[PDB]
């Protein structure tokens, strides 16, 4: 079983680039990061900085989950995220993905020792 941390890593990490190159980035890195396997993730945000910026904001702004749990942190500056949802076309097994590159802060909940991202709340 993949943990907690590794899955947030598999599916919201992307240091590879500074942001979304085109407007296929999305459909293949959903399909890379084996989102598409038995079924098409809907929605998924991947995060173009450094796994150890992203890790530092578990350290940053406290704040509410959605879900109203208390382990949610926003980062303090922005960073470029990609965020990438089902189109009306997409129907498995060929998902299709609208791009949709940004700069802002990120909310992540955090868990563990080291206390690490494990989910992606959402971006501001």
């Amino acid at each position: 079983k993949e943990t907690a941390a590794a899955k947030f890593e598999r599916q919201h990490m992307d240091s590879s680039t500074s942001a979304a190159s085109s407007s296929n980035y999305c459909n293949q890195m959903m399909k890379s990061r084996n989102l598409t396997k038995d079924r098409c993730k809907p929605v998924n945000t991947l995060v173009h900085e450094s796994l150890a910026d992203v890790q530092a904001v578990c350290s940053q702004k406290n704040v509410a989950c959605k879900n109203g749990q208390t382990n949610c942190y926003q980062s303090y500056s922005t960073m470029s995220i990609t965020d990438c949802r089902e189109t009306g076309s997409s129907k498995y097994p060929n998902c299709a993905y609208k791009t949709t590159q940004a700069n802002k802060h990120i909310i992540v909940a955090c868990e563990g020792n080291p206390y690490v991202p494990v989910h992606f709340d959402a971006s501001v």
